[PDB]
C-alpha cells in the first residue's frame, strides 16, 4: 500500500534521518532491511553510520544492508568503514549483516512493524555543507537537502 | 546560588549538548555567553559549533566567546574556523562575538534566563570514538566521556 509522499524541496533543512523516519519507528521494531547502492564514499559511509546511531539509541537487534561493492578508490574505506560499523554494532549487542551487489538498482528501507520508505537519492539527499565549520555540519536537521521525493509504503 | 551537581563518571554516555543543557535552556533564551580557554583545535572548533547548532534549531540571537589563542601555528586554523562559525551564524542572524585572553582560565557557560553551567573539561569532555565509524563518532549521546563535573548556578 502506497501511504505518502514527501517532497524535500531544493535547500530544504528539517530531514535528519532522526526527523524523517520519527513517524515510522517505535519500541516495536526489531528489525531493519536497508537496500541503497550508493554507502561507498566518506559521506555516503558516514549517513550508514548516523542511520545505525537512530537505529540503536528504539529495540534494533539485526539490520540488513544491500549495497554495491566499489570497484575503485573507495573501495579500501567502504570495506574498513562497513566491518568498523559491523564491529561497533556487535558491541551494542546489534548483528549487521552486509550484502553485495552490482546488479542493484532499487532506493528501500524497511522496518519490521510494516513501514516502508523508498527515497529517490537513498540516504545521500544532502547537500556539500557551504564550509568545514557551517551550521548543518553535525546537525543534519541545519544542513540543506538535495530536491527529492520520499514514497511511503506499508504492508 | 549554586543549584545542582551532576557528576559525569568515566566512559558514561546520554551526554550530548542537547541531553546536558535540556532543563536550563527554553524559547524565553536570546542570549548566551561561553568562556572556555579550549577552543583551538579541529574537535574543540566542533565542539563549538555543536553548542552553536542546539541555540539555534529556541531563539537565541547573540553568542559571546570568550577563548585563548593558541601560542603556535595551530592559531591560523582556530582563528579561520572561528570566522567560518561567526559566518554561518551570520547567515542565520546570529551575532557571533569572539573575543580571546591569554589570562583566562574558568569554564563558564551563562543563558540569559539566569541559568550558569560550569563544567570542569569546558565542552570538551568526550573520550576519543573507538574507530573512525563507532556508533558514537557523529551522535554524542552514544560517544564515551571522560571524567567530569558539571556545577549548575542560577542568579
Ligand atoms: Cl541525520
Ligand atoms: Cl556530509
Ligand atoms: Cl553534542
Ligand atoms: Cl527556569
Ligand atoms: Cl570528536
Amino acid at each position: 500500500h502506497h501511504m505518502d509522499q514527501i517532497k524535500i524541496e531544493e535547500n530544504a533543512t528539517g530531514f535528519s534521518y532522526e526527523s524523517l523516519f520519527r513517524e515510522y519507528l517505535n519500541e516495536t521494531v526489531t528489525e531493519v532491511w536497508i537496500e541503497d547502492p550508493y554507502i561507498r564514499h566518506t559521506h555516503q559511509l558516514y549517513n550508514f553510520l548516523r542511520f545505525c546511531e537512530m537505529l540503536i539509541k528504539c529495540k534494533v537487534k539485526t539490520i540488513h544492508l544491500l549495497t554495491s561493492l566499489d570497484e575503485g578508490i573507495e573501495q579500501v574505506q567502504q570495506s574498513r568503514g562497513l566491518q568498523e560499523i559491523e564491529e561497533s554494532l556487535r558491541s551494542h549487542g546489534v548483528l549487521l549483516e552486509v550484502q553485495y551487489s552490482s546488479s542493484i538498482h532499487d532506493r528501500e528501507i524497511r522496518f519490521n512493524n510494516g513501514w516502508m520508505i523508498k527515497i529517490g537519492r537513498g540516504l545521500d539527499y544532502f547537500k556539500k555543507p557551504q564550509s568545514r565549520f557551517s551550521l548543518g555540519y553535525c546537525d543534519f536537521d541545519l544542513r540543506p537537502c538535495h530536491e527529492t521525493t520520499v514514497d511511503i509504503f506499508h504492508d
